[PDB]
RNA sequence: GGUCAAGAUAGUAAGGGUCCACGGUGGAUGCCCUGGCGCUGGAGCCGAUGAAGGACGCGAUUACCUGCGAAAAGCCCCGA
């Protein structure tokens, strides 16, 4: 979610746990169109972790690299 | 008291007029400030690392404005 357990992680496992969040997210959307949403709260907490992830994978990728 | 004659004069308001009471309309006037103007001083360039200014988006619900930019009313770090 935000400390170094987070970023310790593969580089094909962040592009996997970032899809992973996407597959969840277009499932909350077809429950949003039908009107089974009872937690909007995840579909901003969601894409919340995937702006984390897409801004750690771009720290790490900077570091190292100089 | 009565009939006849001779005179004179009142009241009626369909509608109008002046005044008064009460209203409706309208937004003057007074009070206010959520907005402006001037002068004084500060500060004074932005852009191929992509501007000024925009289009289309981003909301559980989003037409308008705001903020943003598929990492989208926000993501990470430092400080208060």
């Amino acid at each position: 979610m935000k400390p170094s357990e987070m970023r310790n992680l593969q580089a094909t496992d962040f592009a996997k746990e970032i899809d992973a969040r996407k597959k969840e997210l277009m499932e909350l959307r077809f429950q949003a169109a039908a009107g089974q949403l009872a937690q909007p709260h995840r579909v901003r907490q969601l894409r919340r972790e995937v702006a984390q992830l897409n801004t750690v994978k771009a720290e790490l990728a900077r570091k190292g690299e100089q």
